[PDB]
């Protein structure tokens, strides 16, 4: 509920590869890294419980199904394989509770989202995180990733991004827990990595963009994709994510840091903004907001025999829902039948979850957080009729239950 | 151009099960009305039920691809010919909604589950081919929180004016499917309210706006938990004229109330299509004047879908093993055009960019073949690597 500030950093895979190759000493990379140093230190001094981390995925975990604002509600996240094998980094913790509250506040504000769990984080996240946070063992904070689909046009308008960040700030502030949150916008600055125009940069624009983002960001809310792409290269237009981050911070900020290095394709830039706190008192109170978000499911617990599928539920049943969901894969459900045990022993499912499947325990699976449709798959596969599943739910014999 | 109205219906999978009865008879007036008006495209609002949409689960997933085959739900591919999509239409829809500040997702290639195909089979003749084209909208009503009722309404409202801005003479049927009232899970599995059912099917048509305050708690208490999915009817409803029912239905053979509604478009605005087509085009207008740049818009996503999808697989360890050691076998098993295989065989970087491969797939390929991004960029610029590095402030390599 305390926003301490935000930072902005390029996320080019070259940062990661300079890190993994220990080019910290390298004549070329040494000074780049030194540019990371004040952000690294601030983060180490300020000790945020959570970083709300805005990035875009590069056709790795998001491709055949591609969304604008995909909020990560998961328990942990590991490096995505981008074709060369997973980088060697421990997994980093998510924050389902913060993510839930944020989703609720953002939906209330008529932002349409996507939720996701379990998928790799690509260079968009881990490239700069690996240089800004000690990871030799685990990570110093949790993360709530927000993947933004800036690659497949049409994409949301720059002003839409800013507005998301304006709602995001109130979402986090109203989070009724006493923690520190930092916000990260990532990507940029100028570059283009495709076409005969590959190699384009524009330091003049990068320098102008950073200054305006710091001191007059509402001035940018009119730029089209064409304006951004002309000035900052095609892929440089991803800087709408910095806009998002900046929107979440106070109207006015202190810029503690700025650095810029253009060694090859990408202008590798970082900024660190210290929140100044709400200039005014806020329009809607942390109380009216929390209730506004709580609204759509107000009273729902009065409904009995009923286990609503909320993020918390989805997160709690993920391991076993993911498992049961694979029953659409032919060799999988075939293994599910002929050799259920070696498959169980193949899984990350707990003994409890395995027990629930073996026991074909239907109402306890719903209890535990399995969504019905995954039972619908299991039942379909085992030759059980749906009716039997509703019989076992109701605690009745099929004929007993068939009273209608 | 214009819309012919739109039908409402249950996507219950029993409607599918059954086909291998004043119920199939409930589908008649629809079934004929589909041949009558003869729709160019059907805009189909449904929800996937944790089959194709699970680990990444979005609110409004617009199908942009060219065709759709039935999803394996654990029981196997349901023998059915693919149905065609409308990428051009879908693009425009995307453009117009985004300008309206609706946040979307785009998807191609994934199967369609019973929530789509069950009804379509008893709705339109599949024997040989489908009688129209589809633009699916898959709404995440299963994982909470979900968009507000009013929200679903307004998306419908924009959908209308979007579809009315499409530069064509074509007629569109706007489907919207689900429910009606039921709960498929829990001790309270089996719940029903037909009194609520009728109050709903009736309030939708005559007094749609009056539903726009209902919450998830209300929809669940009255219609059962899964019954709340009926907000997908509101969305459908929003896409039509402010104000005739050509048919209705009902019966309760099992858990799910099976309802139908056949609406005829009676016509209506505040922004001229000269202003609306231009406003949609605004974000990317002028962009053709930026040389050496191939924006990745949906038309491009669709044209390059097969080969993007293929190179995408390079993230799987085994696939990229095959790619290196035995590429020809891989091509043979693929759905690639020989043109596409050629681009890949030729390691023709600029060509793939021109053809619609997105760079990040090329990045995967390059790395897999043990070659750097730099070799790729250099190739883009028709330069040798050292000559490309002359343009960099500092030369470096990496994959
Ligand atoms: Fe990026
Ligand atoms: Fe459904």
């Amino acid at each position: 509920a305390k926003i301490i500030g935000g930072f902005a950093v390029s996320h080019t895979p070259t940062i990661a590869f300079a890190h993994d190759a220990n080019k910290y000493d390298d004549p070329v990379w040494a000074p780049i890294f030194q540019g990371f140093e004040p952000v690294k230190q601030w983060l180490a001094e300020q000790k945020p419980d959570v970083t709300f981390y805005v990035y875009n995925d590069h056709m790795t975990s998001f491709f055949e199904h591609y969304s604008h604002f995909a909020l990560g509600v998961g328990e942990e996240y590991s490096p995505a394989d981008e074709g060369g094998g997973q980088r060697d980094l421990p997994p980093i913790k998510g924050d389902p509770e913060l993510a839930k509250h944020i989703a609720e506040c953002l939906v209330a504000d008529e932002f349409d989202l996507a939720y996701w769990q379990g998928m790799g984080l690509d260079h968009g996240a881990f490239s700069p995180l690996s240089v800004l946070l000690p990871h030799e063992h685990g990570w110093p904070c949790r993360i709530v990733p927000l993947q933004c689909g800036v690659l497949q046009h049409p994409i949301p308008k720059a002003r839409r991004f800013w507005n998301f960040g304006r709602s995001l700030r109130r979402a986090i502030q109203s989070y009724p827990r006493d923690i520190k949150v930092a916000i990260a916008g990532t990507g940029g600055l100028s570059h283009q990595v495709h076409g005969e125009r590959a190699g384009f940069n524009n330091t003049e624009w990068d320098m102008e963009f950073m200054e305006r983002l710091a001191n007059d960001p509402e001035s940018l809310l009119g730029a089209t994709v064409t304006d951004l792409a002309k000035k900052g290269g095609w892929e440089g237009a991803e800087v709408v994510m910095w806009l998002l981050m900046r929107g979440a911070l106070s109207p006015e900020v202190k810029t503690l840091h700025q650095s810029y290095f253009l060694p090859s394709m990408t202008a590798i830039a970082t900024m660190l903004f210290e929140d100044q706190g709400d200039a005014a008192p806020p329009a809607e109170s942390d109380e009216a907001l929390r209730a506004r978000a709580k609204r759509e499911l107000a009273g729902v617990e009065e409904i009995e025999g009923t286990y609503p599928f909320t993020i918390d539920r989805a997160v709690k049943g993920f391991r076993i829902n993911h498992f049961l969901h694979r029953l659409i894969e032919p060799d999988f459900r075939k293994r599910f039948v002929e050799d259920p045990e070696g498959l169980f022993a193949e899984s990350d499912l707990t003994e409890e979850e395995k027990s629930l499947i073996r026991n074909r325990d239907w109402i306890g699976m719903i209890h535990y957080g399995v969504i019905f449709f995954m039972l619908e798959k299991m039942a379909a596969v085992l030759g059980i009729g749906n009716i039997d599943v509703y019989a076992a739910f109701r605690g009745l014999s099929v004929p007993e239950f068939q009273k209608t």
